[PDB]
């Protein structure tokens, strides 16, 4: 479990994202899709996008980035007490969207990478450490529900 000091770090950083949630979401999704193209294929909604310019121009992609980071923000603000928030996400990602846990690792690395872009004067080492712990806890708990459902090794 994260310490309170580590949660403080997580949420300080998170408040940063909230200054421009759509901008952060955009950059995170694009970094995910470009770094790991197998992920884009999982989105019927986005798979027509063939270049980073097209991705940056997509208003719908930006709208979806806000849905994603709104859900993740809410989970982080529960400081590990996120059973009710995670249940429907693990269910739809395992059984409907068919997203492997590996891809949740990729989007976690994209989140970290986009922070090294947007908060390069904060996002200190301590904060990077805590954010990776928070995202690992998120993946651990989703993986446990994947396994229950026959989707996690
Ligand atoms: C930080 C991790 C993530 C969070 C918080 C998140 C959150 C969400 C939410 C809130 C929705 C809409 C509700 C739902 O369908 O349950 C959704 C939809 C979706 N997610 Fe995620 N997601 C994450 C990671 C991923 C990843 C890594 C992928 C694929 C590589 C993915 C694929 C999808 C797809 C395909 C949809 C349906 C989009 C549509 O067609 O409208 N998700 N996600
Ligand atoms: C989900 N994006
Ligand atoms: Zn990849
Ligand atoms: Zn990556």
């Amino acid at each position: 479990v994260l310490s309170e000091g580590e949660w403080q770090l997580v949420l300080h950083v998170w408040a940063k994202v909230e200054a421009d949630v759509a901008g952060h979401g955009q950059d995170i999704l694009i970094r995910l899709f470009k770094s790991h193209p197998e992920t884009l294929e999982k989105f019927d909604r986005f798979k027509h996008l063939k270049t980073e310019a097209e991705m940056k121009a997509s208003e719908d992609l930006k709208k979806h980035g806000v849905t994603v980071l709104t859900a993740l923000g809410a989970i982080l603000k529960k400081k590990g007490h996120h059973e009710a928030e995670l249940k429907p996400l693990a269910q739809s990602h395992a059984t409907k969207h068919k997203i492997p846990i590996k891809y949740l690792e990729f989007i976690s690395e994209a989140i970290i990478h986009v922070l090294h872009s947007r908060h390069p004067g904060d996002f200190g080492a301590d904060a990077q450490g805590a954010m990776n712990k928070a995202l690992e806890l998120f993946r651990k708990d989703i993986a446990a529900k994947y396994k229950e459902l026959g989707y996690q090794g």
